[PDB]
């Protein structure tokens, strides 16, 4: 294979280009768990 | 494969190109478990 | 094959371009359980 | 004023939770010019 | 004013969650000018 | 004011969370010309 990718993404609270007046985040991640 | 891709995406309180006054995000991701 | 992709996304609370007052976003992903 | 916005978004191409083949995109903004 | 944002934004060739075989983009952007 | 934002984005061949096979981007930005 050329590429093999398992990926677990997470976000929050993300601003891109924005006029934001307050960001919150809170962000939780378990992955590739035995 | 050219490519092979597993993706588990967890986005919260994303602003993009945005005029927000406040933003609020909670996000949780449980992926690839055994 | 070319390409193959197996995707969960979840987005909640998202503004893509956009005056929003306020956002609130919760979210969850539960993904490739064993 | 709680919020004031003079936003001018342009949006070309764009492929949200989506299986496409291929995708072209060509976007061009003027604005607030005096 | 509690937030006052002029915003101009431009975009081509944006894939969000999805799966695109190939992407192109082209974009320009003119503002606040004199 | 709380908050004054003059913003100019330009965003070309942006992948998000996404499975692509190849991506092209070309941006251009002309802001705040006197």
């Amino acid at each position: 294979p050329g590429l093999m990718a398992q990926m677990a993404t997470t976000a929050a609270g993300v601003a891109v280009g924005s006029a934001v007046g307050h960001v919150m985040g809170s962000a939780l991640t378990g992955a590739f768990s035995g």
